[PDB]
């Protein structure tokens, strides 16, 4: 099989180091598509805006359909979500992944030097839902890649590094901001790096687990000799691409193959779902909780972005030996019992406020880690329509309803929202922290794992 010959070879060798940085050159692209819009959409007040710079609310006139234009902005890129989330789970299983993502990478990079100069805001519209679908679909298909191709003990390590590079993309959004004249800028800036994937993309290889389920051994050894001689040593080939006998059609029934399933799968990636949809609106409700702005214009974006730092250490140094949902459930037990203090008195002389959001964050962080790694380690039978659908599916409900609801609530009253966040969140997703699954340090991805588990 796999993991066989990948515990024969290095499995963090040399080679697998500089496709890990190309990959996470990939990984720090994926902040301004997503985050991107509080650096964008400065409104400082015949109308006259104080600002050395600019921003999209500057360039129009956003004074009677203010609410109306940047609501429907981010409808239509979580539109651009939902119809990517199907469109990319059909079309990575169709197409493979690799020339998949190198022509969804070129889309993103022309897509993007477009926007810098784009001509009126349908245009603007257009191309966000275009921009969000393409870059959904690279981040999520390098996601699994690279989970896929690391070796069997060092799935975790690859996962919480390259969310640790989605961090350090958030913090150099944050230092290019600075220099900001006009979004064309940031965004040129931005859309560079992608150029520079595409440049430096031509020494990355495919996934062996999706290639050999095509039953093409020959370039599975032709990859596996090219890693031996990428490392300088000889392949000790105990398997030699022995493929594990597998014939079966790749995409035979994706998602209509559930119901031989039922009692075992559905569950299962019901609760999954549950979860992503707990994610999102906890963290949008956690971002709105001071509406990004507190006393600060960066410096509270910043602690909004180097908060996931500590997190993520804190994650990479816990799960390797207590597991994957006993951080789960304390990740969301934390995050709960931390935004349910901001009901009680505010701070009289003390900094209780900041306190208790950063270390819901924190919890809501280590959750989001956690829930993309335990998507890619399970839906054994095709990781890709299924985490997608689970990852994208259930994403995109919570940015077209997440924000207009706790909007509409914080103008009417304060007290439902917060409550019903921490109450879903709390006892719904701590109830999901109760074992969805047997964790296992291997990762296959075959049927035989939705079969047996073990
Ligand atoms: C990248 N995007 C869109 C996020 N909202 N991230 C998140 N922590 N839910």
């Amino acid at each position: 099989t796999v993991d066989d010959i990948l515990e024969q070879v290095g499995e963090s060798g040399w080679f697998q180091k500089q496709a890990f940085l190309i990959l996470c050159l990939l990984s720090a692209a994926f902040a301004p598509i997503c985050v991107g819009i509080v650096f964008l959409g400065f409104t400082p007040d015949g109308w006259v805006y104080d600002t050395p710079g600019s921003s999209i609310v500057t360039e129009f006139n956003l004074v009677c359909a203010d609410s109306w234009k940047l609501d429907l902005f981010q409808s239509c890129l979580n539109a651009g979500f939902l119809f990517g989330s199907l469109g990319v789970g059909y079309f990575a299983d169709r197409f493979g992944r690799k020339l998949c993502l190198l022509g969804t990478v070129l889309v993103n990079a022309v897509s993007g030097v477009l926007m810098a100069f784009s001509p009126n805001y349908m245009s603007m519209l257009l191309f966000r839902l275009l921009q969000g679908l393409v870059s959904k679909g690279n981040w999520m298909a390098g996601y699994t890649l690279i989970t896929e191709f690391v070796g069997s003990g060092s799935r975790r390590t690859v996962a919480i590094m390259y969310q640790m590079a989605f961090t350090v993309g958030l913090v150099a959004l944050t230092g290019l901001a600075y220099a900001l004249p006009h979004w064309r800028w940031l965004q040129l800036a931005v859309s560079l790096p992608t150029f520079l994937f595409l440049l430096y993309y031509w020494c990355v290889p495919e996934s062996p687990r999706w290639l050999l389920s095509q039953k093409r051994n020959t370039e599975a050894i032709k990859i596996m000799d090219h890693i031996a001689q990428k490392n300088g040593k000889l392949p000790p080939a105990d398997l030699k691409m022995l493929s594990l006998e597998e014939d079966v059609t790749e995409k035979l029934s994706p998602s209509f193959a559930d119901l031989f399933r039922t009692p075992r799968l559905r569950k299962r990636t019901f609760i999954l779902m549950y979860l992503w949809f707990t994610d999102s609106v906890l963290y949008q409700g956690l971002i709105l909780h001071m509406g990004a702005t507190s006393g600060n214009l960066y410096l509270d974006f910043l602690y909004s972005a180097l908060v996931e730092i500590p997190g993520a250490f804190i994650a990479l140094i816990t799960i390797d030996r207590v597991g994957r949902i006993y951080p789960m459930a304390m990740s969301n037990l934390l995050a709960g019992a931390a935004c349910l203090v901001m009901i009680f008195i505010s701070p009289d002389l003390h900094w209780l406020n900041i306190i208790i959001m950063c270390v819901g964050r924190m919890g809501i962080t280590i959750a989001i880690q956690m829930i993309c790694l335990v998507n890619a380690e399970l839906y054994p039978t095709f990781v890709r329509n299924l985490g997608v659908m689970v990852c994208s599916s259930l994403c995109d409900i919570g940015g077209i309803i997440t924000p207009f609801i706790v909007f509409r609530l914080r103008e009417v009253w304060q007290a439902l929202p917060l409550i019903l966040f921490a109450v879903l969140g709390l006892l719904a997703a701590g109830v999901t922290l109760l074992l969805p699954e047997t964790k296992g340090v291997a990762l296959p991805e075959t049927m035989k794992d939705a079969e047996n588990l073990g």
